């Protein structure tokens, strides 16, 4: 799912 909280720091891996 979208980063939202952790996405912002895990882009290209766990989130877009």
């Amino acid at each position: 799912a979208p980063s939202n909280v952790l996405s912002t720091l895990l882009h290209g891996r766990a989130c877009v």
